[PDB]
């Protein structure tokens, strides 16, 4: 059991460079228009009428591509250009629910770099691997052929984590895209993937964790919120079904197993591989792999 | 730090599915030729496609547990490229393929008992491990074989495997595996650069004193090929590397103390001083 992203190559024939004066970042070139992250032209409306097509140079690998419109549409800029992509996928733009799960294909200078794994915090920032000139960076899941694009990557919190916004601009979270230092609301467990971690465990021959005892959910609930653990629905439960069944461990079972472990911690032991708690795999997740 | 992968879009370009009577699993197309595992047995007798579309095979040869099919048509997606073999410590990036269709990506570590610690499910073999440096694909894995305790076995490109493994239906036991030294050496290195220093002492060693003190803490023993790959973190640290072994020899000797490095309480060994330069630059 591994955390794995999706392959990243519909995404890759998808990114270019946008520069703007002295500064660059990436962009996403989807049949026409190119979004980026509107920084790149750094009140930012009056910034924008100031601006003409031929401010904005956008490179594809070494050909210039060449920009004939341009809008804003809240914190993304949309660059038209007098060329389709090719490589366009078929594609749409979400907007993710916090505790859901994307792959991260990080881009410098329009060159995809690095692919990876990410989870919508509870307090809508991700735990990426981003540095100076990633900006313009998407996150994204595939089914089917079809690319949900869900996040553009926009800045760095203080403590390291990571913000950005949906592809119509707008900021998961409390965040705003200037030069201030800036936090989040505190963040929180999501329970739901704890779980379906633990029933990938399981499902992986780890099986220590188990005990015999069940509970409620609204007790489990209790010492979930104790320990800043995000409550469990019912919803959470149908979600699980699967894995319970796949198992033979009914949920609020499980979530016995959960409530010791928070408890008692795990005595130095481990579960796949890992010394904490994991909760940035989601039930598809484990199901999708498993 | 996060274990990051390649991007995958210059090998999905390259994969294809392999039939060989009922046996379908993945191969590698890169020009007119086409790489699989020997496993899965006339050039009338192979079933290659691209998708749905076949590929006439005009020939065929063995190379050790690699089967080299030649097909009539050569690969317009083939990037530049090589065939390498790995050492243990190095990572790679694993494109997981079914039916010749890519379904994930994720960083591997070839185990000083050479196995990886994969995610893998039946049809999944052909798949291979890579590593992208200047728009080249280096390519080092294919995978054969799962063990019973759940780790993965396979060759590199030329059909050699790595460790004592061989492509049969049989149960195989790796040799008890080591923590990679040079890759936590790297991960003290990333956490010096990082400001979290505390490990720092004002003893150093011989490389062999400490090859010897390693062996019984059941780490690998540092070649001069390791030293050498840790150059540039010694130089951007300016700290030596003969004096960072012996802070990690303290480290074996004395424990972390309920203290932690770059937030957790164990020692990472599976980013290597590459994998640290990559994500600090
Ligand atoms: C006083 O100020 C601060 C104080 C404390 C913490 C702070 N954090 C940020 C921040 O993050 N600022 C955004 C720009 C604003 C306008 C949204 C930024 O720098 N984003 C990067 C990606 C970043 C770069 C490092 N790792 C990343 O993920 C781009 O890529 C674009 O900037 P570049 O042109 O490429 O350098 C400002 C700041
Ligand atoms: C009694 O024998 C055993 C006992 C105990 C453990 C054992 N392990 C294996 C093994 O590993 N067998 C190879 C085939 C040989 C020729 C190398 C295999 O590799 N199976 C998968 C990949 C595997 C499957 C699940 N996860 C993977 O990684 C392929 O992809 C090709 O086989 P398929 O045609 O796709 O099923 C045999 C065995």
């Amino acid at each position: 059991f591994r955390k794995m992203a999706f392959p990243s190559g519909k995404v890759e024939g998808c990114m270019v460079q946008v520069t703007c004066g002295t500064t660059t970042l990436n962009g996403l070139w989807l049949d026409d228009v190119v979004y980026c992250p509107r920084h790149v032209i750094c009140n930012c409306e009056d910034l924008l009428i100031r601006k003409s097509n031929h401010n904005f140079l956008v490179q594809a690998g070494n050909v210039q591509l060449r920009v004939i419109g341009h809008s804003m549409q809240n914190c993304v800029l949309k660059l038209k250009v007098d060329t389709a992509n090719p490589k366009t996928p078929k594609y749409k733009f979400v907007r993710i629910q916090p505790g859901q799960t994307f792959s991260v294909l990080a881009c410098y200078n329009g060159s995809p770099s690095g692919v990876y794994q990410c989870a919508m915090r509870p307090n809508f920032t991700i735990k990426g691997s981003f540095l100076n000139g990633s900006c313009g960076s998407v996150g994204f899941n595939i089914d089917y052929d079809c690319v949900s694009f869900c996040y553009m990557h926009h800045m760095e919190l203080p403590t390291g984590v990571h913000a950005g916004t949906d592809l119509e601009g707008n900021f998961y979270g409390p965040f705003v895209d200037r030069q201030t230092a800036q936090a989040a609301g505190t963040d929180t467990t999501i329970t739901v993937n704890v779980l379906a971690w633990l029933y990938a465990a399981v499902i992986n021959g780890d099986r220590w964790f188990l005990n015999r005892f069940t509970t409620t959910l609204n007790d489990f609930n209790l010492v979930a919120m104790k320990y800043n653990y995000e409550p469990l629905t019912q919803d959470h439960v149908d979600i699980l079904g699967p894995l319970s069944a796949q198992t033979g461990i009914a949920v609020l079972d499980m979530c016995a197993s959960l409530k010791e472990l928070l408890q008692n911690g795990m005595n130095g032991r481990t579960i796949l591989g890992s010394a904490l708690l994991e909760d940035e795999f989601t039930p598809f997740d484990v199901v999708r792999q498993c």
